[PDB]
């Protein structure tokens, strides 16, 4: 196994739910962590109900973790005060938690979202600047440069994982480029800590989609190659859904239909 | 005069004093900001004393401006309650006041702590990925994706000026690169206001400086060009000032001496 | 289907021939025109003389149509005369024709010979200015110069698809990078036809040849990739061809031997 | 002297008549043409009467020239068969006639209008690919293409000069990042026809303007640096015209009104 | 058979040996040549024993070769008394030879240590800056650069070859990257020798490694496609070797343990 | 004084013999060297006459000295031995030296000709591949791959000069843009040893001519400005020189003349 204990946060959540089963190879402990009531730890596991704003609670959840998966806070555009505890304040907390334990290397995950203001016709590596397409948005770029800043500092390493659509299979004309397999993050993250070093780098969350709309090749070093493909699924998303309006957001920006939210308020 | 009523915030501050004075001939009403106790006010002038992380007293401090020299806030590295209060807190508040009325166009300080970690011996172009020095630094990168955010989402305009070290004169070292005389910031401000069109520029907050770091050809189309050049008082500097050990932070980070601080607890 | 009638302009040519046949399954009807006599309309065929330099014909020829494949027009070096009717006037006429009627979607067959004199070893991206290698290349610009023109302007869809040499296989040391094959055309056209959002985009017009000079990495928001691959043939273009000098121009520039082309006179 | 013998075409508009006294210096002989009727030669002067369209006049128009600059044709948007004679046949026609007589240098007056869809905001170098704003645009486009081709097959040099606004002085918002003064464009003209080795280059025809969008930086060889800005015009432009509407294309698009221009029908 | 007569350098050494089985079916005589003893020469095999600093006979080492693939010269890290002879004065010696013997097209052994101070993480194209991690990476600096003179003074032809690990399969984690498998780099070579044009590229000598650094896109035109993959070895390696620590100059730098080396002395 | 001894190798060339002069102030002592006779030493100078290819003598040269400007060596194009022992043999030399004797700083004479078969018409960054004109120009390559690894291995600082034309006067076509002043030369050594860190930059030696060919942006951090002018001679060119013919190396590559060169024979 990779390590002795793996901390996998949002654990709750459908994403969380799968890392739960997909990743309990990797370590010897699974300990499950989530805001949302957590199905009873079974064998090999710790479960944890905290609130990541809460810095004493983070601070215990990471104690005795070797590796930290972050899907945990808020996944969603909701209103800022949602955000601001579960995305900004609940990402110092969790920096600062790895900062007095070893410094457990860190799959964050980031979104799409960061720059889901960009046209879809527009092929985006690494380094571009940020055009995020709401508050959720903005807090995924406050994380990625919350831990870019404890790398320079401290050494943290952190892989930033902008998710595309991580669901199980393609199932609108988006997802034909955005979809990222439940297989590709599971060797995403297998990879991410088998890396001697890994640094702190932006991480495009899609599989190997002929649609695809963004540049990994700056990661080779990593020896990560995804290995399924979105158009595989092209002629029955054709086929069992109705053809998307020109005009939707859904195919005119990265982000889809986020770009059309308003702020929302509580 | 620009327009009827420009709002300075952090006019209680060095550089917001100066301002208070420099920028009265652009408005026919200045009305200057701050958390902490301001100067009267005097004619054509109005004062309110607020915390920017209270948003009811944020909309009645933007209510009927016509534009905004943000300066407001926490302007060095401090334990993160405070930041989080006057500069991501602080900042979705004017954010939010100025979409509620009328979007006056605002120039935001940003800080070169932002880039605080790329080596002196780099020349950064506007898109260069954020490598901010500290909680401070990161709080602007945040202010700056709050701001492009709500430019796409809703057309708000804001100039996001990365400011080097806007001091009466150039002191140190590092400052041959950095200075930014208070003749440039006024003269940019002004350009910024004047144009029909802005967006959401990235601007480098320095002079015309001989060892200038940074790049601002692609903001060509405001037509502001710096005249003051802090090459001048080199001699000064060296005959006045320790000369500076190779390893220090001042001559060796962007940011300088910040990259050597820690995270200062409450 | 894809539409209920898509116009095949050029249909008398070697391509356009092939093309009657690969395309009809895209629509309930098929639209054949050409300056030349065509083969009688089958059944759900429509077939068309018309003159491309003649307005009112052309305006006859596009109404009606959903979609257009743009073949026609003179397809090699030739006097400027008979370039200016067929690939100048008539690609106003054109343009024109679908902007009264509906802005049907084109697929305009545009040419390597737009940069025809740039050295083989060059690798190319789309953005690459052009370098037109005679009088049939300057006009092929043309054609997309207009085409990204109505674009903009109107909102006018047109792939730019700068062929290589679409044949029934390579027959020469060039082709082993410039091949295009039928299946592969075909499915450019299909994707070209399904996307919900196209613009106006540069693609080049080649199989997936290992030896291929042409970068098609930004158009992957189109999901089109080729599938053929001319390095198939090498060993069979060793034994039914000399082995070429490396003085050809054939071996020398991504024009061929048009760049030995004088400008032909009437 | 530069040469023996100078031809000026569009000897009858505008610029032609600042170009007809101000390079007279440049030549033993001022060769002045126009489709229109000119005013009679003078001294050292020779008047031509001349359709672009008809190849056997301009042939005879160029014999005996040692240098052409080249202003004659169509000069704004108009109906398409004005533009094909003028800029279209008429640019075949003088490439033409200068590949029969020795090659003589060209300065060619291409345009902004290329380029017109592309914000203000946007930095251009010459390689940007086209965005004409209407028919005037695209046939400039041709022009550039067609000299380029005239370069590479027969080493054909033509200076390809993208004019911005050259007039006497600037007039309107937008000519305080266009504006190319008679002094700037007549010393590019001298520094055309004087460098032993010129090519095709791209060259952007504007003054030293401090809100210019364009970069001749890749120029540099050629050792030509405008004098005049047309900054210094901002406070008249201000007291003389009513301030720009954010909405309106003369702040929006390189090309200023131009893209408002519907296609004109004759 | 590619040509009459190849000549193989280096002949002696380890890839030396395997490339003397594997070439033969390239030429009709396979000549080899080593500073040190030789297998004597069988049928179709010519042998010479021989010092590259030693003009003559170097020049009879070449004489009546159609091709060469240069190992030859010093392999390692060594003082620069060495490397002086074998790869500086022994490379000016082989292209001088060329060049009175018609100038046979050659394979260079360059090196991944002309680039070995650059870290892991970053992805590098052909034209990258050097940075070498010693004597013997600053050796084959001078060969690319000699090479590169030839060619653009005389049209000598070299395939600069930066050889990363050739060996029968990867035995440590830097060689999940750098393995450049004996099948991948014979298929290098026919490729090299069968191009009509080659010119004086960089080619980086490598497998098609999932963890892969280095971008030979810009090759493609030479129509070599990499076939096997270190990636198949990482379980292998990983089961069978000790964990590299990240302080490892193994993992830190492309060069590995070479940047370790000191300056040997004689 | 910047210093208690700086070291001037090449001292008897016509630039050395300038800087013997111009570079007093810099130090307390001046310690000139070179190979060919020394004008005898008067105050506050040391002259010494030795072999750069002789270790021995090259360390006694740099022990006691606490910079080095290195000019010394073959010049010219010249047959191989010569440069080898002056270029290569004497830059191991010249470095082993330094890195016995405390690393003192060292400002190198490379050279344009380090990318001579450049076109003048291309303008060129400081990371360009490098193109050299001749032995000549492989040596200073090869004297620059040296610095760049002992910089990366020991951490020793050195300036990369590439020298345009160091001269009184521009003379010549080329000296347009290739002139660099003594008072620019001088001002930019000044700059190179004050700075607190150097690392190892590429330094374009030219003055801020107008039709300079050259970008040193990249060094804005020296805080190094050329103050001359080549264009200043433009006119005094013109009236005191023949028109160089368009097909002369002189105007055609960056080398000039250097590409016409063959390889010399002793």
């Amino acid at each position: 196994m990779a390590m002795k204990r793996l901390l996998v946060t949002g654990a709750a959540g459908q994403l969380g739910r799968v890392m739960r089963e997909r990743l309990a190879p990797m370590a010897e402990i699974l300990r499950l962590a989530d805001l949302s009531p957590l199905d009873p730890a079974g064998p090999n596991e710790e479960c944890v109900q905290c609130d990541l704003a809460d810095a004493n609670a983070v601070n215990a959840m990471v104690a005795g973790c070797d590796g930290i998966v972050h899907l945990g806070g808020i996944s969603v555009e909701k209103p800022f005060e949602q955000i601001l505890q579960g995305n900004i304040i609940g990402l110092y907390n969790l920096y600062e938690a790895a900062r007095a334990h070893g410094q457990p290397r860190i799959v964050f995950a980031s979104s799409n979202h960061t720059i889901g203001y960009y046209p879809q016709t527009e092929r985006l590596g690494p380094d571009v600047p940020a055009r995020p397409d709401g508050l959720y948005g903005v807090s995924k770029c406050f994380g990625e440069n919350l831990a870019r800043m404890y790398f320079d500092k401290f050494g943290q390493e952190t892989a930033l994982v902008r998710i595309g659509s991580c669901t199980p299979e393609p199932n609108n004309y988006r997802m034909l480029s955005t979809w990222f397999s439940h297989d590709d993050f599971v060797s995403l993250i297998e990879a991410v800590f088998r890396a001697p070093v890994l640094g702190c780098p932006v991480v495009w969350g899609a599989s190997a989609n002929d649609a695809g709309w963004w540049d990994n090749s700056h990661l080779g070093f990593l020896g990560w190659k995804p290995k399924d493909n979105a158009e595989a699924f092209r002629r029955h998303i054709t086929e069992t859904t109705p053809p998307p309006d020109p005009n939707d957001a859904l195919v005119r920006f990265q982000g889809g239909t986020f770009v059309d939210n308003p702020i929302f308020k509580q």
